[PDB]
């Protein structure tokens, strides 16, 4: 029993922490795509695939979860909605159960033929790449709203730094 | 200290488990990037990348080598050589150094100021996709190229049956 | 004597069915570009070129349109603009006519030294694309702006349940 | 009840008329794709796309066959073997059934989920697109492969000028 | 002693020309880049690249500047800023400093290690493309922002007549 | 009076030369395309766009050649060769005549309209692309086929160096 989650992780939150133990206590695998492995060096998507990757193998690795019990594959984007499905599919393991809170991701695959199910939210009006990039730009607490190895991360890169710079 | 190795992996052969337990000899964690993770379905890149994950994960975990000490990250090939390593770099944690037998690979990280060093190959004439895919198509010993889990992978996704229909 | 008219077509409505069979009265053939055709699952552009392929030929043909008169032929965009003159070109029949309401599609050709012309428009603030997608998302009565035939395809497809799900 | 052929179609040729003729006997229509439809003046591809729209039209028409039992849409190839499938269903009216003799092209489809057939060759020597353009270039008979409505097309776009140029 | 300066150019107005030459005070050779070379026709990029090196070559000539003292290269955009610098540095020659006042330009070089400096803006309200274009549409004084040799370009090319039929 | 010369320059040899000074005499101007811009690092091509513009720039300024009388504009290839003519007036000034011996380059150029002519060759066996690197791969005499600016700018890039390592 294979589950997929797809995120731009950008950055990591304590929302993806708390959804991600969650679904592994109904899977045996979650293979965890990071979407937008192209972009970077914008106030959407601020940091890089190869940095994002450092953010969840610190965070999940921290929290104790068995590195076997999942897969960080980078995605790229692609132009065309009606072949990113299948794109994904070229790019991991076989899955059975796809979890989305994102309407267009839920849309796609429950097209293709996916068994798509949207976990409860964890304090989403404060656990959102949108709410954390926030309050890095106006100096709010953003570090509440990570775990504490992404804020490490995010130091060592100077990505606070770079999206201030940016904006 | 972490290392970066890239290949093809079509399919991941003995030459590959070889070196890659030699190399984590001296290094903390071993980057394995998957190329050409867009291509599928032709005499050189039969397997999909999805599909080259599982061979990889089935075998190195099967040899005992804790998931923790390597990254499997898929990276499409790009038509600009000249961005290549970039493209990389930005898929992937930093590394320091560069393990390769490929020579474009070799000269990229080279010209860009990293530390490049060709491993002693193992058997170069037996361990090689393109021995192991010719086997495959002209019914020779194939199987005893893979580790037992590759095989095993290979078998269920009829992948010698697809191999053989497309030529 | 072949025209050429250009639309996104999403969807197909009684605006466009209306200026087609006026064109067909000067020209003996026309040329309808599906453009566009390689967006679908955005509120924007929510049907796919095929989806949208079936919504002409049913218009057309329930009107009694000769499905000799005219090439239903999908384009995809390009990012220059400067090429896509051509890249139309490229993809179909010689043309001697151009025909858009679009004041991009008009000054391309233009400049390409096409003579293009401006059809009157009929009931502009009912038979557009955008007030056709409004009305589907917010339940207003958009039957009313298409041909029974495309209001059947878009039954058939779901694609009120799915524009709705997007948005 | 609905079929799919694709084809280069570079140039199409009476083995395609025929198989064409023949699949439209246990199908009620048939989306015949012209594959490679960026691709032009190369040895391999010499012709447009909407120059292969005009030969088959003609062609088609010239045979009887009503419009209205064919889709002749172009579809761009793509990098990505393991998209291609979805990339035709993207630019297509639904289909039951798949008639190629491609080998690339059955074994995609086959692993889709759709049923293939590949029908009887009709002079697998002399009707094929390569034995055509040979016979261009090196002034062979190449008139009695094509039915006369595309001879007339390729003299009329100077198709054999420009191929036996480029080579 | 080489300098790089990138610009969309969208015209080339009097603070380029201003800036330029007081480069040119403190490098030998000033590489200047024409960003988005493939955009073009769209109010945010009204002149194609061709255009656009007809300004900079009419201006810089106009003002006795040596042509030998720069270079003026075309260089497209890129759907990744992270391989942006390695995609410049691929077009170009050699470069010791980078002048920018592009938050975006100076970050993604300045975090591949090249010295970059802000150079004193000239009537940063009044010499920007922006405020240029705003005043061709609106028909304010656009002439007085422009050198001469550009302002006759403009009308050489319509460019006026283009970004008011596309608005 | 504007002509157009577009060529691989890999590399710029004395063939290519030749040719430029001969054109200088019949045209004011010379834009001078250096094709196939984001190709590098290959036996065919194996110096980056911005290598070649170093040697372009080395070699005609050492000839005495004003720069005023050329443009050094760098084009990347495209998929399409329908649109390649398209590509190069997109990116470069206006010009009345192009300067080809290239079959391909000539015919695209002639079917769009334009004035193609092939000048005389200069020792077409020794003073090509091909037989440079073939001489530089296996230790011929290379220098004497390229300006001794060319042969400069290649050592201090190392380009013998690259394209023995990827061989
Ligand atoms: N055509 C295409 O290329 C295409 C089509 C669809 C999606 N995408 C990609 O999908 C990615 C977008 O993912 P996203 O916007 O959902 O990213 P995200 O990181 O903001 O959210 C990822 C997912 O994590 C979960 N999640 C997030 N916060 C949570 C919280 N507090 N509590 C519980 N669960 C929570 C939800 O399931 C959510 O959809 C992008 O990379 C996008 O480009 C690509
Ligand atoms: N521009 C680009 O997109 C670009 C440029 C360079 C390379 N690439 C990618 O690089 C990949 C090619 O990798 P490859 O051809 O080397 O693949 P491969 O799987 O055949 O070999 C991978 C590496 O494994 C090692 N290896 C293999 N067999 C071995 C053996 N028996 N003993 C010891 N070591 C052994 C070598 O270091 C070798 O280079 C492709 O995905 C290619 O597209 C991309
Ligand atoms: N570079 C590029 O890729 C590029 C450049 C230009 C345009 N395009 C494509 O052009 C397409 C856009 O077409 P559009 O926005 O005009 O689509 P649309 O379907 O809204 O309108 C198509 C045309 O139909 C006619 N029309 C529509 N409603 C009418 C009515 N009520 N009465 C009379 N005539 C009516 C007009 O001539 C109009 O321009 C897209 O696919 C776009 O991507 C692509
Ligand atoms: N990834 C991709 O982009 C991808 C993958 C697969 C295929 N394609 C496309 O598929 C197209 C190739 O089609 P092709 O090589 O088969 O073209 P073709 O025109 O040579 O043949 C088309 C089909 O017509 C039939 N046919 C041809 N001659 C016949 C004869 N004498 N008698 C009976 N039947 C006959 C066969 O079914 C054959 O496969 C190209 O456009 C190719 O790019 C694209
Ligand atoms: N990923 C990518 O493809 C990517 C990433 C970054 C930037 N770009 C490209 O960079 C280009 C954008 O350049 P831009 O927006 O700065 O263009 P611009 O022409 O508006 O300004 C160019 C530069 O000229 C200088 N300048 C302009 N007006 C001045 C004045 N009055 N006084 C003094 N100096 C002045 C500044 O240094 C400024 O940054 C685009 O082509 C963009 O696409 C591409
Ligand atoms: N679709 C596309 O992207 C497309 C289509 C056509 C061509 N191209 C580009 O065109 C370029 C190829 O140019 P090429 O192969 O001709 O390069 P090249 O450098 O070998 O030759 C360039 C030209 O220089 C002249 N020349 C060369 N040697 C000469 C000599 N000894 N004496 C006299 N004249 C001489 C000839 O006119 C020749 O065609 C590539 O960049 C290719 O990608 C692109």
């Amino acid at each position: 029993m294979r589950g997929l989650l797809v995120g731009a992780m950008q950055p990591f939150h304590r929302g993806h922490l708390q959804v991600i133990k969650s679904i592994l206590e109904e899977v045996d695998e979650l293979i965890i795509c990071i979407g937008s492995a192209q972009l970077s060096h914008s106030i959407r998507d601020p940091f890089t695939a190869g940095e994002r990757v450092m953010m969840l193998t610190k965070a999940l690795s921290e929290n104790g979860i068995p590195a076997s019990r999942y897969y960080i594959i980078p995605v790229q984007d692609i132009e065309c909605n009606a072949l990113w499905v299948g794109h994904i599919k070229m790019l991991t393991p076989p899955f059975d159960r796809v979890y989305s809170g994102n309407p267009l991701v839920q849309r796609l695959f429950s097209e293709d033929g996916y068994e798509v199910t949207a976990p409860p939210l964890f304090y989403r009006d404060r656990y959102s790449g949108t709410e954390v990039r926030r309050r890095m730009l106006d100096d709010g607490d953003w570090r509440s709203l990570l775990p504490e190895s992404v804020v490490e991360v995010i130091d060592e890169i100077n990505g606070v730094e770079r999206i201030k710079h940016l904006a």
